[PDB]
Formats: C-alpha cells, sequence, structure tokens
C-alpha cells in the first residue's frame, strides 16, 4: 500500500525532490531532500543519512538534469537522516566556494559538529528569510519533534517543507507533545496549499492532514483526562494507567504504549491539569 | 577459531560480530536467548558491519525465530553500534525495543538517527522470553553502565566485557571492577558467555583468576608503601620500581595500570596524595 | 596544484603517506608521516575514518621501508587527523596495542577513540617524543583548535605544522588571537623545512609563515583604520562587512561575516575595540 517514490522528481516549477536512498522503518522510502529555486543556483533542503553513495549520484544527476548547482544547504533538524550527508556533499559535489549550511540552534544551545569539524552551521532564527532565484523561504520554528525543528514556507507556492513535523504517510514521533501540538496549531494558521514532508509523498490536503494529526492526539488525551476526572481521589502509576488506557493494545507493544502515555502525561502536567509526586513509582493525580 | 553462527545450548545461539580486533578478539559475541519464535538479542556488534547483519539473518532463518527485544551490556560501540543497522535491515512488524542500564551519572545516549530511544533498566530487573529468564546484574568497573545478565534456567552469566573468554579486559575504575567480580562470584554460576572469546565452563576459576591477577599487583604496591611508610613516591619513581620486569615499549600501559591501582588504594584510604606539581604518594599509616 | 604521490620518502627520517581523502578542506588528502630511521617509527596523524585505501598505502609504506608503528601522535581532534586511529589498530597488526599521544582539549573534554576501550596519552607543551634516529619536541600551537600540536624534528630543524600552516592556500581557525601568536612562536624556531598537515612540503619556512602573518595583518589594519578614523562611530557586523569586505562577492557573505567576527574578537581581547550589550555595536578604544 505504501507509494513508490522515484529517486529524482520535479514536483513543481520551483521544487525538485531527490530521495535519500535510505528507506527504513523511521525514514519510510527515504529522506526527501529538495532543490528549491528556478535558477542556476538552488537551495538544498536536507542531506539524507551519512555515507549513502547512491544519494550523491542521484543529487549529481538532478543538478546535471536541471542544469543547476547548490547555493546553500538548509537542515530541518539535527536527526542524522536530515543532517548526515552534509560532509559527503561538501567532499563529493564540487564547488568554487565551500557550502553554507544553515539550521536553527539547539534549545538549549549545544556544540554541533559538521564533517571533520572545520565546517560550522550558520544559525537562523524564527521568521528569517532564505532567498534564491524564483523562491523565498520563511523560517518557521516548529519545536516538538526536536528542540531545533525548522519548517520552511515557500511563499511563491504557499507550500510548507514540514521536515519530520508532518509526514506524507503515517504518523510521526516527537520528544514533547505540548510543543508538537502547538507547532501543528501554528502551521494551521499559515493556511498552506501543499506540504512537502521530510518523508513520504507530497500532501495536497494540508488542512485535513494537520487536523487528522491534532484529532488523533486529542482523542487519547480526552480518554486519559476522563479517567483522572472520573477518579479524582486516585493517584495512578504508569503501569496502572497503561493497563486501563491501552487495553486494546497487544503485550508486544507494551513499551510503545508506556512511552505514548508518558508523552501524554507530560503535556497534561505542563498545562497544570494533572500533577505528579516524588514517589519511587511516580503517581499522577487530578488536582483542585 | 569461532564459527560465525553456532548453537551453544538449547537456549543460547552465538552470532559473531565479524569485527575482530585487538580489543574484541575474534569479534563481539552476540547471543540469541530463548527457545521460541521470538528471542532476546544480547549485544549488536559494531556500526556498519554488513557481514554481521547477514549472520544474524542466517541465525533467525536457521533457528526459525525473530528478535523480541535487544539488550546492550554497555555503551562501547562494539556492543551498542549495530542497533541502527538491525532496525533498518532486520524487518519486523513493530520497531525494536532496546534495553540497557543508564549511564552513571546519567547522559543523553543517541541510537541510530536519533528517533529510537533506550528503555532503561535497573539492577535486579527481569527480562523474560519463551524458555529463558534473564536477571539484570549491574556490574560497573569496565564502564559505569555495565550490565551482566543471569540466565536463571542454565545458571549462566552473560558477562559482557567484565569477564572475557581469553586474556584480560580493561576498566575505568578498579574499585568498582573488583567489587563487581566479587559479586559475580557470589552468583556461583555454572557457565559464562563472555562479550569476546570462547565460552567459559569453569566460571569460579576464571573470576578467581581475574581477582588474583589484580590483587597480586595491589599487594606489591601496598607492600612498597607500607615498608617505606616515611617515604613519598612520584608516579615515575613507582613505575620504575613496581614494573621492573616490563619492557620500555609498555611504559604507558604500566603507568596507566599503576594509576588505576593508586586511585583504588586512595578511595580505600590506604594511601594519600599531596599538592606537589609532581604529585607524591605516601602510605596513610 | 601539485600532484602528490601516495607513499614517498621525503627525508632520511621522514616518509609521507597520503590519507587518500581529497576534498575542499584536506586538499590532496591528509599528510600522515612516518618519522624515524629504525624498524619502529612514529606515525604523525591517521587520516579520516573508514578510508580502506589509506590502510593499504600505510601497509605498503611499512613493508617498503621495512618498519612498524612505534606510537601514534595526533596534531588535533579534527576527524581528518584523528579519524583513522581505530582503523590502524584493527588493520595494522602488532604485538602490543598502539599508544596514541595528543595534547588535551582546552578546557578538558572526554575524547573517544574507536569503540571506546582505547584512550589518549596526553602530552604537555615542551614534551619530547623519541625514536631511533628522530627526536620530536611538542609545541602547543592553539588557534586552529584549542588542542593543536605542532612538532619540531630536532635533527632536521623541521616543523610538522598540522593545520596551523598548509602547503598550499590558507587555513581556518577558531581563535585568531592564539593563531597569530602561534605563527609568531613558530617564526622564532627558524625552521628549515615545514611538513604540513595538507599540501606539499614548505622549503622556505620564513617566507610562508610571514605570508600567513601578513594576510591576517592586512585585514586587521583595514578594520582598525576604519575604527580609528571614525572613532566617534559604533558599527554593527552587517555595517562593517559591507564596508571592509567590499571586494568580497555576496555569495561569500557568511564567510566574510565569520572572518570579520574572528578579527573583532582578537582586537577586543587586545583592548583595541569594545562591544556593547545592544540587541551588537563595536566602537574604538
Ligand atoms: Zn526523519
Ligand atoms: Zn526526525
Ligand atoms: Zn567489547
Ligand atoms: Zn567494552
Ligand atoms: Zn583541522
Ligand atoms: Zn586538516
Amino acid at each position: 500500500m505504501a507509494a513508490v517514490l522515484q529517486r529524482v522528481e520535479r514536483l513543481s516549477n520551483r521544487v525538485v525532490r531527490v530521495l535519500g536512498c535510505n528507506p527504513g522503518p523511521m525514514t519510510l522510502q527515504g529522506t526527501n531532500t529538495y532543490l528549491v529555486g528556478t535558477g542556476p543556483r538552488r537551495i538544498l533542503i536536507d542531506t539524507g543519512e551519512p555515507a549513502i553513495p547512491e544519494y550523491i549520484s542521484c543529487l549529481k544527476q538532478a543538478l546535471t538534469e536541471f542544469n543547476t548547482a547548490i547555493q546553500e544547504i538548509v537542515v530541518t533538524h539535527w536527526h542524522r537522516d536530515h543532517s548526515g550527508g552534509i560532509g559527503d556533499i561538501c567532499k563529493s559535489i564540487n564547488n568554487d566556494t565551500t557550502y553554507c549550511i544553515k539550521k536553527l540552534p539547539r534549545n538549549p544551545q549545544r556544540e554541533e559538529i559538521i564533517g571533520n569539524g572545520e565546517q560550522q552551521y550558520v544559525y537562523l532564527k524564527d521568521g528569517d528569510v532564505i532567498k534564491t532565484e524564483g523562491a523565498t523561504l520563511r523560517v518557521l520554528y516548529t519545536p516538538g519533534h526536536t528542540d531545533d525543528h525548522m519548517a520552511l514556507l515557500l511563499e511563491e507556492e504557499n507550500a510548507i517543507f514540514s521536515g519530520d513535523c508532518i509526514l506524507g504517510e503515517g504518523t510521526t514521533v516527537f520528544e514533547d507533545l505540548y510543543d508538537y501540538m502547538n507547532s501543528l496549531k501554528e502551521l494551521l494558521k499559515i493556511k498552506a496549499d501543499i506540504i512537502y514532508p521530510g518523508h513520504g509523498p507530497v500532501i495536497h490536503n494540508a488542512e485535513a492532514k494537520i487536523q487528522q494529526y491534532i484529532s488523533h492526539r486529542n482523542i487519547r488525551e480526552q480518554q486519559i483526562l476522563t479517567l483522572f476526572r472520573e477518579n479524582f481521589e486516585k493517584s495512578f502509576t504508569v503501569m496502572e494507567l497503561v493497563k486501563i488506557i491501552y487495553k486494546n493494545t497487544p503485550e508486544n507493544l507494551h513499551e510503545m504504549a508506556k512511552h505514548n502515555l508518558l508523552l501524554h502525561l507530560k503535556k497534561l502536567e505542563k498545562e497544570g491539569k494533572i500533577f505528579s509526586n516524588t514517589d519511587p513509582d511516580k503517581k499522577w493525580k487530578a488536582h483542585l
């Protein structure tokens, strides 16, 4: 049932997609790296995984086929399927000048090493604009997936490069559900026409997908709150909650359920709906 | 010469990491524990060894089984390095659950691309599979996160790099290392499945060999200090005296070994150091 | 640009093995050197990680010049100089494990070699590394990196400059103040030859170091003149780039902005210019 994506493909007058050639459980058909612009120098969004020689061949084929070169490299987040190929591109895709690699900083800030260590990131900020011939990209800070997660708005198409915030097929993972839901709510306000995700096919129904993503998490949150508000006098452990909430989940997915539940509890805790205690087996309980 | 895929018992299959080297001997010993269609995998080899993934696929096909979960002894890249490779190459219905002890003090530990996370265990935790029960044994010394596992059905220890099947191992803290060896002795295990080298059938004799080896050198160092209790010694003074029968090409190994021994005796309040630019060591009393 | 052959005897004491890692920052590749005249020699730098071609070249060099590795000396932490450590240990067979020497990071940091079981032996400025037919004095040259080590081959009056001085073109650095100071220190050595980390051999050492000093000093004079002429004015990084880097194209704006900031941090450290706490403007002092 998963779509078979081609290694090099012209998606629009301004976007060309090169597959990372790194399929897997977390990357789907591979990392979707994009060449944005209409001129002889284009912006490269993401670089795939480290040491994938097939991607360098595909990237060289796209640049030759579309008679273009890399202007600069923009990385959505630190995950190695988006930032791993930076060193490989610098060494293999010959250029007059060294490449400029832009990214959002880590939150809190951290030293991030590129290649051998002589190359450094140029850090951007929310609302920054990246310009090329025929394309203007506005930087949209979308934390949740990662603390440095950057989505980009292609103004000329009203298109979003969502990175790993929104995927072309299936759902995604995140570190913080509170920031993730807030980023989805912010992307909704852009009212974008198309989403170019970090993995999976192109999304033509942006509003419906983001709303599907919000509803999926909200239904589970409503289930968890109902349990707490119906049993206000009980302090529940994670194991207690997992057995009640994820009753329709098999035992082989216990650790995934436990992890999902904790992401939901940290969101409700941050919102002040539930409080935890300092017990060795941490207990959660409804307040007020 | 260890063969790459081998059934060691009714519950254990050894898959070699295909990463031989000075520190890994013939390669990392990874083990498939259990008797059912889903087994526990202990250690994963090094990063980017495609030969190991082929050997692991051969074992799973040969023994008509699959991975239930992955258990990592310690953070060293010959033990935790192949996780990303297994997740990408050994196809499964669900993503793998990777279990390990936390770092001490705690640290962020990145698996693969960064989207996979460790499920952290604690000392005494039990990992169950069809036909096998593994008790988690915290054995620090080699590393601050080192885990040994007790296979209850065989009274067997998966020692990781705490105990090797040939020669000795390295460690960070001699005090914790010696304490872990003393703890493993109390288990009174029948067999040891080490992280490198062949299987150990006389567990008691091997752990006692490891303890005695370190204790002989500690006794030599302590005797020098307690006999010359009014004297203070520099590291270079002590290396020339203690490691007299060791060649000059092994000087840095000797100096390193001595310092590991001196930090244990210092922790034990048997010796004390001073604030001199060339640090001097004297017996306590 | 000169075409360097992979294995070459440059001296009665020095033999160079190319890293087989050409690129924008490494030129024709990392220059790794075998120093000494005996059956055991010192290896300066190890190339990049996972370059199988380099291990073949290194094995050819050791066979051709009937020698072996005594110890490994790393100029700095950059992966094109410390990357091949694990590959050499695994592939170039030896009786004992290799001793890998380096200067510490400043401030100190955990530095992982290979799988994690190997550790660096840290040196200090002025330390001497001896082999049959060669004596190397450790020269702490920070600037390029905070751990950067240059070495003086006493018999030849030669400098293994690492990434401080390159055979062709310019180099990059983290701190211009320390970099300029290290170049001034290397000038005092009055070396005959310079064996760089990348590029061909430097036969006119004085002229090369003075070319490297003059290149940075011309730009510093340009910046300082702008500040001293407009002593009442305060400038931002964007204001200063547009004025100073007038002869730099818009495609190199981020490189210019980065270069400028390295120059401003040196002048700030020297108390020639001062910054403010504005959401940032530099003014004369
Ligand atoms: Zn991704
Ligand atoms: Zn991601
Ligand atoms: Zn090991
Ligand atoms: Zn180990
Ligand atoms: Zn360097
Ligand atoms: Zn270099």
